[PDB]
DNA sequence: GAACATGTTC
DNA sequence: GAACATGTTC
DNA sequence: GAACATGTTC
DNA sequence: GAACATGTTC
């Protein structure tokens, strides 16, 4: 009932907080996040972990969604999938049991559940939350992002926000927040000039 | 012939082919370099090319256009349009020619669209047709569906375009070949690619 | 039920430790330990032994985990094992009554278990805990480790760690410890340089 | 001919073995030098080698091209994929020829893969074709599937490629050789090799 | 990772 | 069309 | 064990 | 492509 998916922070009555461990320092590395810009610069296909936080624990049963939105108003009614070629290329979705059509994907979790929605069509990956492992502060989610911004077809240089919502069982939310993503080739370069040009304007 | 002849080949005819006069403005379509025998286009434009011959001869003959990727270490590899463009509607929608097509003929109707059972290969088969009443040479028109770019396609893979004069039963006739070369600026990269020429 | 193994160190209720005894001091041995990187450098196929060492003895038939883990985020969810050319040839898996799959043996113990989880499918080595021989102060555990961490097809020039857990006969964890393990021809020269190169930087 | 012949011999047909000009450059997959009689290729990447003949002749005539450890030494051993390669799928996943082979030919799709059940020797065979119109030399295009340093299959034991040109009854009419070297970097290597050469 | 490719933006 | 934007080669 | 091999990284 | 990384020869 959700034609425009909510793309608004909303700490949940848990202080729901999504962040990011250590992300190279290096241009390096194959995925890296902007604080300054809540953005995350990752590489097509590779594992990119989150971390969720929260202050209290959620009910049992509940779970985290990830679902990807393009950001600019006319392209905020496209629903975002991977790219033609991607999509039914040989590389990635032939191993992998996730649908080749989603965008987003999670690895090492068997209970993950691949949506899409008949209604609104959105495109999306729930996971069961998971309180952090024994002593820690964390529960990390490990995701894999399937196109390049840059893929023509798909996303095709149109930017996109990727919104992670903690939900009950029922879906009703109890917590969302989002960040841009940006899916490239280079994301420690592109990363510094988007900061750069950032600071200088 | 699993992998085809690339090499420039004539015919008992006059067996020209040639290009309109290219703008040499940035502003036009496509054009042609003589000096690398390159051909600079733009996606899904028509471009025109001229064959021209001496005798009109044989009762069934027919020209075809087929891309094969120039380096010897990617040739064995069929030139097709990209899945992206393949499954893209922009073009693909309306028309009557194979999407997994590169080359399209836009002005014969009686085009045959071959997939070679064997190698695989594509390639565009028109009838000679004689020209019209006082024009000198049929044309033949092109389309290219992919940028040479083109993702998944080739990717920035430069092909040669063999164009040969065929009878009904294959035999080869005459055959020549060129470059060819799909993108955003033509006029820009053929500079590009002169200039590194001329000194480097 | 743990695609993710925990890595994260628990001394347990029983102050649980893993150290190592006399490594060579020398080049020329074939395994060393770096206290300061909690690494440990050893060769191809050598006797590895290891010293666990708890402060107060655990129930009967409580038993000592060696799992093997990928360390990077992209490769953590990658089951580690033998490289094939390692697992199909003639040196050491045909003797053995270990299952020529898995990366960690252990040496002279006859109720070790070499364990290939189906659900999850990681490979580990179990045996029973032991208290320490008569009037000392740790129990030693002989490892093998089956491929250099250089090995191609295995885990191709990817770092592990390796997980070591005493957990009680329900499976329940009591105690984890995890360092990272390297296995090369030449450990005394590659501790040195990394040591080197972690004291510059 | 448990262990086969490796120097060379010619033909009743003018057989020459040659290379394409390979790039001076670093950039190419492969290079050639005529210095050392030596093959530089990178894995996997295609590398087209031209023999030419004289005459066509008889009618079930076909070329062969068989690997062999140069070392007198380990020269009883059979030259084939590492294991490691063998059993991954990178390659060895949707092709027609055995994943155990080095050598494969990538333009032929009659080719045949032969496995010597006395000797266990592998080796690829084609049928002589006769060059494209107009061209003037068959070419044929190998795959060379593991890197001379490749673990379990040849560690670092230089190989010897023996190109025989051979009638249906395998009676041996010519055949060369030279020395192959498949690695990521064959310029820089041929670079060391010949500087290794000239003073040392 | 710097330099290069090539398509889009304005 | 110059200037900017992105994946790829070296 | 120093010098050399060779494949990967950036 | 230079510089770094690893198993192997001597
Ligand atoms: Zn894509
Ligand atoms: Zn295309
Ligand atoms: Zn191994
Ligand atoms: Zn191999």
């Amino acid at each position: 009932h959700e034609f425009i998916p909510s793309n608004t922070d909303y700490p949940g009555p848990h202080h729901f907080e999504v962040t990011f461990q250590q992300s190279s320092t290096a241009k390096s590395a194959t995925w890296t996040y902007s604080p300054l810009l809540k953005k995350l610069y990752c590489q097509i296909a590779k594992t990119c972990p989150i971390q969720i936080k929260v202050s209290t624990p959620p009910p049992p049963g509940t779970a985290i969604r990830a679902m990807p939105v393009y950001k600019k108003a006319e392209h905020v009614t496209d629903v975002v999938k991977r790219c033609p070629n991607h999509e039914l290329g040989r590389d990635f979705n032939e191993g992998q049991s996730a649908p080749a059509s989603h965008l987003i994907r999670v690895e090492g979790n068997n209970l993950s559940q691949y949506v899409d929605d008949p209604v609104t069509g959105r495109q999306s990956v729930v996971v069961p939350y998971e309180p952090p492992q024994v002593g820690t502060e964390f529960t990390t989610i490990l995701y894999n992002f399937m196109c390049n911004s840059s893929c023509v077809g798909g996303m095709n240089r149109r930017p996109i926000l990727i919104i992670i919502t903690l939900e009950m069982r029922d879906g009703q939310v109890l917590g969302r927040r989002s960040f841009e993503g940006r899916i490239c080739a280079c994301p420690g370069r592109d990363r510094k000039a988007d900061e750069d040009h950032y600071r200088e304007q």
